[PDB]
């Protein structure tokens, strides 16, 4: 399985990396487009020649060393962030040699004469691109570092993990009371999940060589006003089930925590409180009742409510409660950039350990249907656009995660 080979036979597109404002030069790839030329190793003559760039998909360009025109006899698949991607001019700076393609030594007489022509007033990569792709790769999440996490197995509290792996800004975190041998939890460093050692007891949530976190490391959560109107106990909303990532649920406002937290519930499937779990008010996992009609969106009903289809206005009188009000979800819905059939590489929300091919279906604003090739569509995920589980095309490669292939 290759996602050259696989873009290809199908003609697909991936998600530009700039789509990704948490991965890898997700800020920092503007100038980079088809026709950016690079100096990389001539495969076919130790030594390197000019490629221009076909096809970008992801962190993935397809490369024609040039002289080829378009003759693709050679065109090769390679991550522009490896180690062998030099701008323009790299060689020349190191006193290297720009030897040509055996293929086409004899196509072109004047090797100098030719590359001036070719490469004067060439885009190539920026200046310091080399740099920035390895400053990308140095996270600042550490190995032994302790954070606080959401319990899996009791959503309403947190407990100690630590970290025991980073792969790409992404961790492995191991329980610091495991329950079993393979006790871990995967997230991105950015997780909304994980908090600097001492937030539960700040917040008000429950909690059941290594060091604490430095709290500055932790993603910002946006500042909210919770002194005016704000939500309140018994309240009615829609939200992703984080058991059930494909679903959204009839939901209830459980507890107003400090610094915008809520502990939310979903009807008919809530235990004494240990299955409430805890979104920040201004998180894209939670809507105003009616979201899902407005938009087409399957809503799923409590655990054994009869009365099918569900009519909110008719719960609402059954249960006596009101909706939390449409303004509590105001937020901006960036200009993201995904487009319906794009490809890119997704962390299964049911299963985090795999990160999967898998292609964007529908887009509601800001929220995004995930499909994972080759499956059952019954298990596409709901997740925002901003989601820190979503990645490019490459992203697996680039880091030395393992990635699942469709089907």
């Amino acid at each position: 399985f290759s996602w050259g080979n696989y873009i290809n036979s199908n003609s697909f597109i991936a998600a530009p990396v700039t789509c990704f404002k948490h991965a890898p030069m997700g800020t920092c790839w503007g100038d980079i487009s088809e026709n950016v030329r690079v100096e990389v190793p001539n495969t076919d003559c130790k030594v390197f020649w000019i490629a221009g760039i076909v096809k970008l998909a992801g962190y993935n360009a397809l490369l024609r060393y040039e002289g080829f025109e378009n003759d693709s006899g050679l065109d090769f698949w390679c991550n522009i962030c490896g180690s062998d991607i030099h701008p323009v001019g790299w060689c020349a700076a190191s006193g290297k040699p720009l030897v040509p393609p055996r293929t086409i030594q004899h196509k072109y007489t004047n090797w100098k004469a030719f590359l001036v022509k070719r490469l004067t007033g060439a885009k190539t990569l920026p200046p310091d691109f080399s740099q920035k792709v390895s400053e990308s790769m140095q996270y600042p999440f550490k190995p032994c570092m302790r954070v606080e996490v959401v319990d899996k197995r009791h959503l309403c509290r947190t407990r100690v993990a630590v970290v025991e792996s980073v792969i790409g800004g992404r961790l492995r975190l191991v329980y610091e009371e495991s329950e079993d041998r393979t006790d871990d939890f995967w997230c991105h460093m950015h997780s909304p999940l994980i908090h600097h050692i001492g937030w539960s007891r700040s917040i008000g949530h429950r909690f059941k060589g290594h060091f604490d976190t430095p709290p500055h490391l932790f993603a910002k959560v946006k500042e909210v006003d919770q002194s005016g109107e704000w939500f309140k106990e018994g309240m009615k909303l829609e939200a992703i089930d984080p058991l059930n990532l494909s679903t959204i649920c009839v939901a209830t406002i459980r507890k107003v925590l400090a610094d915008g937290f809520l502990m939310i519930g979903i009807d008919g499937s809530e235990a004494d409180g240990s299955d409430w779990f805890c979104y920040h008010a201004t998180s894209p996992s939670i809507f105003p009742v009616g979201f899902c009609e407005i938009n087409m969106i399957e809503l799923t009903p409590p655990r054994g409510y009869t009365k099918l289809p569900f009519k909110w206005f008719d719960y609402l009188r059954e249960t006596g409660s009101i909706a939390a009000p449409v303004k509590l979800f105001n937020k901006d819905v960036p200009n993201h950039g995904f487009r319906v059939g794009m490809k890119l590489e997704a962390v299964d929300l049911m299963e985090p350990r795999l990160i999967c091919v898998a292609t964007v279906t529908r887009i509601i604003h800001r929220l995004l249907r995930i499909h994972f090739d080759g499956w059952e569509e019954e298990y596409d995920q709901w997740v925002d656009c901003e989601s820190p589980d979503l990645y490019p095309v490459g992203w697996c490669q680039l880091t030395g995660y393992q990635l699942q292939p469709p089907a």
